């Protein structure tokens, strides 16, 4: 096989195109994936619970505010809610790399990844 790291990035790209309706920027997606960590074999650890308030508050504080450098405002949770809705209410495997990629796009923060 191709190995878990490639399988994951391929899956993220497929989700972006075929679930979220977006043309994936592969160069950015790779940078976002690097930031999430080494390839994860345990599916549970690579996904975001869209319906968990604390998990969304953590994405706001640790990713949007701490990493992307965005200020505290209604637009942050609004953006999180938007990307979770885009990924889909019926999706039980919302990959955290895909969510981070979508938020980076949504807020125009691509250049922070280099």
């Amino acid at each position: 096989g191709m190995g878990k790291r490639d399988d994951l990035i391929a899956q993220y790209a497929d989700d972006l195109r075929n679930k979220c309706g977006m043309e994936p920027d592969m160069a950015l997606l790779e940078k976002v994936t690097k930031g999430c960590g080494p390839a994860i074999y345990n599916r549970d650890a690579s996904t975001v619970a869209g319906s968990d308030t604390a998990e969304l508050e953590t994405i706001k504080k640790n990713f949007l505010m701490k990493k992307l450098g965005l200020a505290d405002s209604e637009s942050l949770m609004g953006g999180i809610q938007s990307v979770i809705e885009t990924y889909g209410r019926s999706e039980r495997n919302k990959y955290r790399a895909v969510v981070y990629y979508m938020l980076t796009k949504h807020f125009g923060k691509e250049s922070v990844y280099g």
